[PDB]
């Protein structure tokens, strides 16, 4: 594999730590995204094991709802990362621009992402990373998980928004860390933004780790139920994801 074996498209992203362009497959025409990285800004952050472990999780992952890593390669000096191309775009873009979501497209999202984490939670790997910015959406406006820089094997510093009070206050987590995100994100989708938002890190701690939320009136009884039984601070209190899969309101407004 070589970067002349691809016609690179537009671009799509920037990072940290290369960019992500379309690019086209040159023999067989095969649209794909590919992701760029300077083994520069590489050493000098010293996270190759991670790419080099990252990648070793997500190569190995075969979900509709996960996005797909088919290859990868390097040259000279950079590093290539051959992807699945998620034609509608970004999760987060999207609720930027309509500000929240209507329960019918929220009750959906969370039914993908259930199936994708309970397959995930069979292969024994926890992502613990779930975030609007880290969902992209298929052609068919579907669901797809697209980072894997955290998501570790278990039971085993940047955004504090999305993790448990476990992760927080540096205790013994499992499975059940991704049933808070899950819960997070749900509340996010519908609200317009996270449950513990603050405008310093210091005090989200604090909203977070006495799980302090509340809703907007518009909230229906049916989301704040579910919302709640996944916000449970202690993890065993936090349902399973059949559960999740089978509550009243996830049944009476998902299209799965
Ligand atoms: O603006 C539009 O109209 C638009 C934007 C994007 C897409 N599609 C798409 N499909 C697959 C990927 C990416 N984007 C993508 C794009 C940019 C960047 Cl900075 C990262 C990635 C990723 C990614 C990743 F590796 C780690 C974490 C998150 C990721 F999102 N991986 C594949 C379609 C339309």
């Amino acid at each position: 594999w070589a970067l002349e074996d691809f016609e690179i498209g537009r671009p799509l992203g920037k990072g940290k730590f290369g960019n992500v362009y379309l690019a086209r497959e040159k023999q067989s025409k095969f649209i794909l995204a590919l992701k760029v990285l300077f083994k520069a800004q590489l050493e000098k952050a010293g996270v190759e094991h991670q790419l080099r472990r990252e990648v070793e999780i997500q190569s190995h992952l075969r979900h509709p709802n996960i996005l797909r890593l088919y290859g990868y390669f390097h040259d000279a000096t950079r590093v290539y990362l051959i992807l699945e191309y998620a034609p509608r775009g970004e999760v987060y873009k999207e609720l930027q621009k309509l500000s929240k979501f209507d329960e019918q497209r929220t009750a959906t999202y969370i039914t993908e992402l259930a199936n994708a984490l309970s397959y995930c939670h069979s292969k024994r790997v926890i992502h613990r990373d779930i975030k609007p910015e880290n969902l992209l959406l298929g052609s068919a406006g579907e669901l797809k998980i697209a980072d894997f820089g955290w998501s570790v094997h278990a039971p085993s510093c940047g955004t504090l928004d999305y993790l448990p009070p476990e992760m927080i206050e540096g205790r013994m987590h499992d499975e059940k860390v991704d049933l808070w995100s899950l819960g997070v994100l749900c509340y996010e989708f519908l609200v317009g933004k996270p449950p513990f938002e603050a405008n310093t890190y210091q005090e989200t701690y604090k909203r977070i780790s006495r799980v302090e939320f509340t809703f907007p009136d518009f909230v229906t009884e049916g989301a704040r139920d579910l919302i709640s039984r996944l916000l449970k601070h202690n993890p065993s209190q936090r349902p399973m994801l059949r559960e999740v899969l089978e509550h009243p309101w996830i049944t009476a407004n998902s299209s799965k």
